[PDB]
């Protein structure tokens, strides 16, 4: 990096995006809502590339990639809930496999369930998780991590004194992928239980990705809670400043520093908006995970401890590799993917005679609950992060 452009990076992830006192928290509130409003009522279809894969195409299907779920035995109904409708409004037409995997053994009746539900030419894997690449290392203090999520607790942070969450957290942050079954491929469409599809998807997703040297794919953008995160930010200033030749010059700076809306958690965490790719939904290029910049974060962070000490989420710490290592431009933002998890949902809006979407969600509502409209970041990245080619990619 010419010093220039390195001194100007750093100057930008030291200072807040705006200054003190020069905004209205509840004027931004109304404006993003606005911003966001405009994007999600604009009629779209398909991204508008013309190297799209339609199925039965020659590529259809040929991408090295996997559908991934993470799931408990007990979550056999609630992960079929979410197969069911990511068939019906895709994958039945393209037939990538299904990769499961669990820190328990499947039981034989999970795996027939799964297999009842799916066609029978469907490809599905089960594979258990080997336990030193799960539970707590030794190099946490296990009394220590006691009393930080007693005191957490008491700040009602959810699943703070849940042991199997830090650690679930910490195997989707640095662990999955490599994971035996996972080495041969280098997509992965993350599913969770208990999700929904509402649009029809009618081009290869992975070959879409490939095709646009896209390295991410996400659908909604959120806050976080800072005190999950008290000294993320912190370290990852620290780990930054011990290794700038990983900056991206590209990087999606603005997003990360962005005290508009929410003052109060950039405060807290001393520098980091919050905001983060919701990853219960992610397209992901594992070259991305497995590349020199992520993989040395990660180890910082295991050294620090704070997947324990604190509950430092896969999503802020997937979402601060891909702003600060990665070129903005490569993180595609899926906005033909009507998609619910509780409580948020992204539901676009189609041409009048389209039947692209069921139906089942209003277009344009985030969530049912008004209150949390302020954990909306998706309009800090569309004003910052996306450039003509994204703003018009759809
Ligand atoms: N195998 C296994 N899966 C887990 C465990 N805890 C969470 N998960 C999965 O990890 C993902 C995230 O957890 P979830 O409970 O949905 O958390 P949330 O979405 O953050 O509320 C989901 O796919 C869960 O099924 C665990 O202890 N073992
Ligand atoms: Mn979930």
């Amino acid at each position: 990096h010419d010093a220039e452009v390195l001194d100007s990076i750093m100057d930008r992830l030291h200072e807040p995006l705006y200054e003190k006192d020069t905004f209205d928290p509840n004027e931004v509130l109304a404006e993003n809502k606005q911003l966001y409003e405009e994007f999600l009522l604009q009629e779209i279809s398909e991204p508008k590339v013309d190297n799209l894969v339609r199925s039965g195409d020659p590529l259809a299907g040929k991408a090295k990639g996997t559908i991934l779920s993470l799931v408990r035995n007990s979550d056999l109904e609630d992960i079929i809930s979410s197969i069911q409708q990511l068939e019906e409004e895709y994958n039945k037409n393209f037939g990538y496999p299904y990769t499961f995997l669990n820190d328990e053994e499947f039981t034989d009746e999970f795996k027939d369930g799964i297999k009842s539900i799916l066609p029978k030419d469907r490809v599905v894997e089960f594979g258990t998780i080997g336990p030193d690449n799960w539970n707590m290392p030794d190099s946490i203090d296990r009394e220590r991590y006691d009393q930080e999520m007693d005191k957490m607790s008491k700040e009602n942070i959810q699943y703070a004194e849940v042991e199997s969450y830090h650690n679930m957290c910490r195997f989707y942050s640095k662990e999955f992928y490599h994971h035996p079954l996972l080495s041969k491929y280098k997509y992965v469409w993350r599913l969770e239980p208990n999700v929904n599809f509402y649009c029809k998807i009618n081009y290869d997703v992975f070959q879409f990705m490939n095709k646009n040297d896209k390295i991410y794919g996400f659908v909604l953008n959120l806050y976080d809670s800072p005190q999950t995160i008290e000294t993320l930010w912190t370290s990852t200033m620290d780990f930054v400043e011990e290794h700038p030749n990983y900056l991206n010059v590209n990087g999606a700076f603005a997003w990360l520093k962005d005290n508009s809306q929410n003052p109060k958690n950039y405060d807290y965490t001393q520098g980091y908006s919050t905001c983060h790719f919701w990853t219960n939904f992610e397209i992901v290029d594992l070259d991305f995970l497995r590349s020199e910049p992520y993989e040395k974060y990660m180890q910082y962070l295991e050294e620090k401890g704070g997947f324990y000490y604190e509950r430092w989420g896969d999503a802020p710490v997937r979402s601060l590799a891909l702003a600060l290592f990665a070129d903005k431009s490569s993180i595609h933002w899926f906005r033909d993917i009507g998609y619910h998890h509780t409580p948020y949902t992204n539901c676009p809006t189609c041409p009048a005679d389209s039947d692209r979407c069921n139906g089942n969600c209003v277009p344009g509502k985030f969530t049912p609950w008004s209150d949390l409209d302020n954990q909306n970041c998706q309009a800090t990245w569309i004003r910052h992060s996306m450039s003509e080619e994204e703003l018009e990619m759809y």
